[PDB]
């Protein structure tokens, strides 16, 4: 029952700071421009200690397995290869991603009746809300 809140199919609805995140995690322009229309619908689902995250858009289509605390492979959504680590901190999902001596943390909590999906890069931070579809 982890991860109990953020079961669901999610779609997106507001974004700030979108673009000058991926500039600084090195996303190239139109890339940039294609994934900043995008409009996500996020499916998370949990079996055992498996969780499941899927984003689906027009731009995109990606899906991730894995079990809290143990590393794995990914393909990001602007196919930078990675090693990321999922932990649960204080009911946050915090999703820390490696690549070329570099770093990035995307957080997902539930506020409200909405999932906050907080991006960062250095200082560059980017809120990306989605909603109960
Ligand atoms: C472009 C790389 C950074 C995306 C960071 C934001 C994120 C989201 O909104 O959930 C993260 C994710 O896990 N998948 C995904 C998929 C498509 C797009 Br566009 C955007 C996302």
């Amino acid at each position: 029952h982890m991860c109990d809140a953020f079961v669901g199919t999610w779609k997106l609805v507001s974004s700030e700071n979108f673009d000058d995140y991926m500039k600084e995690v090195g996303v190239g322009f139109a890339t940039r421009k294609v994934a900043g229309m995008a409009k996500p619908n996020m499916i998370i689902s949990v079996n055992g200690d498996v969780i499941t995250i899927k984003s689906e858009s027009t731009f995109k289509n990606t899906e991730i397995s894995f079990i809290l605390g143990q590393e794995f492979d990914e393909v990001t959504a602007d196919d930078r290869k990675v090693k990321s680590t999922i932990t649960l901190d204080g009911g946050v999902l915090v999703h820390v991603q490696k690549w070329d001596g570099k770093s990035t943390t995307i957080k997902r909590k539930r506020e409200d009746d909405k999932l906050v999906v907080e991006c960062v890069m250095k200082g560059v931070t980017s809120t990306r809300v989605y909603e109960r579809a």
